[PDB]
């Protein structure tokens, strides 16, 4: 029943860290774009290792 | 009459909330800013894709 | 005569606001960095088309 | 015995001073952020040079 | 004698000034993070060219 509850909190968590009162908040969005940003560096590695 | 200005004001709210007094400013500025790393990402794969 | 000084405040000013005493430097922060993002969306589309 | 320890604080730390307490953090997210860039650049230099 | 150690100073002005006591950090975090999308932009122009 409440199963779900836990998940759609579970979501708002992932959401609200991100977002959470302590300026933490730009090493989490650091993380993320830095994340990001890792994945373009391998499409690129992987991009230069198909074409070559 | 006043619909479109309803339309400007949400556009006023889409720009005001980037720049809210809050500094969750930088949780916004993070996903607009992961949003687009995100879609390089996908160009890259659709690129690998579109190539091989 | 003045009227240069006045293109040389302008750039004053582009430089001025990105760095305004107000923590809002970060929304014009995340701005240039979404769209310089976004520039680099539209080439990989236009590699994607050109190529393809 | 405690060697594993220190490379588990070491870990720590890496990921401790990207969220100092100190607002510096934004100072190592905007290195992690470029370096990756970096890597960016280069790579496409690397796939300009590959192709080219 | 004392020229390297201008040099030297200079170095750290460098990494001085992008983690400045002011939040301005910031503003050059957000240069530095442009500049390198700005390269990367050039990059993907050059590949465009340099492909077409």
């Amino acid at each position: 029943m409440e199963k779900v509850q836990y998940l759609t909190r579970s979501a708002i968590r992932r959401a609200s860290t991100i977002e959470m009162p302590q300026q933490a908040r730009q090493n989490l969005q650091n993380l993320f774009i830095n994340f990001c940003l890792i994945l373009i560096c391998l499409l690129l590695i992987c991009i230069i290792v198909m074409l070559l």
